[PDB]
């Protein structure tokens, strides 16, 4: 595994997060939020994310891991990590580093809406809307791209380190 | 309410460049793997890892407090253990805040069963004179005094992790 170029810089990365976290202002202006990231991935996104936000910000995270087969064609997935915050009533923003066919975020969603939350929404940093294989789509979404890794993303456990986001093989 | 700043962003940046060239040196040629502490540490490895140039594998430990036992004897209760393998790896424990040091004690003889390479801990923040274990961290950021802090990552009942800076409480 080795990496090829660099699709997304440090600076890109920086401005567009910037830039995420000002709409998202924009759309809770006085109001406190919840943010739940998906782990593991997302925790570098979140951690640069949440420090634009001025709101008063509630963090959390979720962990679910996947039984086979079923995870990559039903979305089905085993929590291994649920939520320790109360979100019932509350504004809540999901946060993930990528999605693609929507199917586990679809049934996060079914879990979270359980909790009976005043709003949900999905902030992603990579969306691939050509690979979807169920409805969602995401309010916040960084950028629009055609194997990746760095920023939080990994080949195997490796390269969430990279400042930046790069092509491998 | 937050009172006064106590750590700047600016100094947080300039400290963890710092940590991190520390660490590249101890590790000249390695491979390391980075295990932060939830939910506290996670602001301060984000930032930590990015600076470090060596490959690097990052995995989480979540543990907590069984109560008043916990406060003097630092067992914890395991909530969520690694899923990476740490075997004859260099692993480096990430925390937010270290003072009595008893819990990271009982994390340290949690991960020697799993016989790493070699075991050193990181912490963004120190308060030696509150040890009640022999415990010395091969990194740390800042000594501050003992008082209430929040922001970068460090909370006070769930609020003010998003603060980039850290700051006092009253
Ligand atoms: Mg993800
Ligand atoms: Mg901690």
């Amino acid at each position: 595994i080795e990496i090829k170029d660099t699709l997304i810089s440090e600076e890109q990365l920086q401005e567009k997060v910037k830039e995420l976290a000002l709409q998202i202002e924009r759309d809770f202006e006085g109001e406190e939020i919840v943010v739940i990231a998906v782990l593991k991935g997302s925790f570098v996104f979140a951690a640069d994310l949440i420090r634009h936000i001025k709101n008063d910000v509630t963090i959390d995270f979720i962990s679910a891991s996947s039984y086979g087969n079923q995870t990559e064609t039903t979305g089905k997935v085993k929590l291994l990590k649920d939520i320790d915050v109360n979100i019932t009533g509350k504004n809540v923003i999901v946060v993930e580093d990528i999605i693609d066919s929507g199917l586990t975020l679809h049934f996060l969603k079914d879990h979270f809406f359980m909790h009976k939350p005043k709003a949900l929404k999905f902030c992603t940093l990579l969306d691939k809307p050509e690979r979807r294989k169920v409805d969602l789509t995401a309010e916040y979404v960084g950028f629009q791209i055609p194997f990746i890794v760095g920023y939080g993303i990994d080949c195997a456990e490796k390269y969430r380190n990279l400042p930046f986001i790069a092509s491998v093989v």
